[PDB]
């Protein structure tokens, strides 16, 4: 089985992200649980807590088909120590936010090292900060989400996931989302089934489908390996649709949150329609 859905608005409260994503009728969904813009949200209110999990169980989302991003403004990597201190606290708070929703996974860029540390090093704080916040907390996986690489950010190698990964103590509760748009920016190609192949045997080697948690659908504006994150709808881009119905048809992809972050929400409930028939 595969579960289908987008990135939706949690304005009006977190419970309405799920009744969102039954108005397009996804079989998941993304949010963000605070708003990204600030190292301290208000604590969940037991109502809010208890409103999303109604709402979940009301329109069928299990924990499984739910997949939460973190805010853009954490570093996990951040070469200056105070300021990585305060993205771990953010972190936590982030997960432990993911405890209290009964949510199971936490979707999140690495880090970016400012052109203040080297790669190796950057990478080795987003893998202890990894561990700081499995340590804190329980349940709830840390999903490594790849990057198009702009500016100074990690994660647009699958080396690099795979670097973080080593780095983590308890491999039980890490694994990796792959974003399409992302890998297509940072130079995968996916513009034909025998190139998502040969990306997808590339992840296979290098971090292996044992940790794949997720995945983002977005075709992309900016073009290949252009390091440029721009998203487009699915089709519309310079990946084309021939990756989405690839995907769609590889039992691999099965049982984790596939997420659209395209830039048209008004055909969402089309684009999942579309996914659907492609299996
Ligand atoms: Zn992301
Ligand atoms: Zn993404
Ligand atoms: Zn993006």
């Amino acid at each position: 089985m595969k579960y289908i859905g987008a990135h939706v608005s949690a304005a009006g409260g977190l419970a309405n992200a799920a009744i969102r994503a039954a108005e397009i009728d996804a079989t998941a969904f993304a949010l963000f649980t605070k708003n990204q813009r600030q190292w301290r949200a208000a604590p969940l209110t037991t109502q809010t807590i208890d409103e999303f999990k109604a709402a979940c169980e009301k329109y069928h989302y299990t924990s499984a088909q739910i997949l939460p991003h973190d805010s853009y403004l954490i570093n996990l990597g951040h070469p200056v120590t105070e300021a990585l201190e305060k993205s771990r606290d953010a972190f936590i708070d982030e997960m432990q936010r993911c405890e209290q929703l009964g949510l199971s996974l936490l979707n999140f860029h690495p880090g970016s090292h400012l052109m203040q540390i080297s790669e190796e090093d950057c990478l080795a704080r987003i893998a202890e900060s990894i561990n700081i916040a499995l340590d804190k907390t329980q349940g709830v996986t840390a999903v490594i989400e790849n990057t198009a690489g702009q500016g100074s950010n990690l994660g647009f190698k699958f080396e690099h996931l795979a670097a973080i990964i080593d780095g983590v103590e308890d491999k039980s509760r890490v694994g990796v989302c792959i974003d399409t748009c992302h890998a297509f920016a940072a130079g995968y190609d996916l513009r034909t089934p025998a190139e998502c192949e040969k990306t997808f045997a590339d992840f296979a080697r290098t971090v292996g489908f044992k940790y794949l948690r997720g995945m983002h659908l977005n075709d992309a504006k900016s073009t290949f390996g252009s390091r440029v994150d721009r998203h487009h709808s699915l089709g519309e881009g310079n990946i084309g649709h021939d990756a989405f119905r690839w995907i769609m048809q590889d039992d691999r992809f099965d049982g984790i949150p596939l997420i659209l972050q395209t830039i048209n929400p008004d055909i969402w409930a089309e684009e999942i329609a579309w996914l659907k028939a492609q299996q």
